[PDB]
């Protein structure tokens, strides 16, 4: 964790020009990195939208949470990336691919916020891995993510774009989770 510049700390907060924006590569997000679906369902996350629907007085307790159970449903209880090599865990099974890089795709959301996708592609013919991912994680260039949203699918890369409900979501493993609330509670 550098400091945030005065463009990144924008960017994050959806605000940037596209001429600003920096490919990237998988090692940003090197690491083993927890879903935050299972604090969701224990009802650990409850603070979170507790303060959400207390600051936003156009939003119940009920459509903070469904929101985010929508956004964070997956059963990928675990990733973990190094060496070019990102390794998904479900159920006890493992699936891998070495991942290549295919670039970056900047969306426009309805409220003019922006974000960018960093797109990468399995081209690995014996590997059981989601064919197509993208990243996604509030910042434009290149540096190591502290939490990540992920969109995987076997269709086609616009097909994941297309996708703005379901976008399941990783902190570091080592954080407990008492910190993943304090990290949400905040940023
Ligand atoms: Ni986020």
């Amino acid at each position: 964790g550098k400091p945030l510049t005065e463009v990144e700390q924008k960017a994050a907060n959806g605000v940037f020009d596209d001429a600003n924006v920096q490919n990237r590569t998988l090692s940003d997000w090197d690491g083993v990195w927890q879903s935050v679906y299972p604090l969701l369902q224990s009802g650990k996350l409850d603070p979170v939208f507790q303060k959400k629907a207390d600051a936003d007085k156009t939003k119940t307790f009920a459509e903070i949470k469904d929101y985010y159970h929508k956004g964070y449903a997956t059963d990928i209880e675990m990733i973990g990336i190094e060496d070019g090599i990102v390794e998904f865990h479900r159920n006890n099974e493992t699936t891998s691919c070495k991942y290549d890089y295919d670039g970056y795709k900047i969306l426009t959301y309805k409220s003019g916020k922006k974000g960018v996708r960093y797109l990468f592609e399995c081209k690995d013919p014996e590997s059981k891995a989601p064919k197509y991912i993208q990243f996604s994680d509030h910042i434009i260039a290149p540096r190591k993510s502290s939490h990540f949203h992920i969109f995987m699918g076997n269709d086609s890369q616009q097909s994941l774009l297309n996708e703005m409900e379901n976008w399941p979501t990783y902190y570091p493993y080592q954080l407990s989770s008492e910190e993943v609330v304090e990290e949400m509670m905040s940023h």
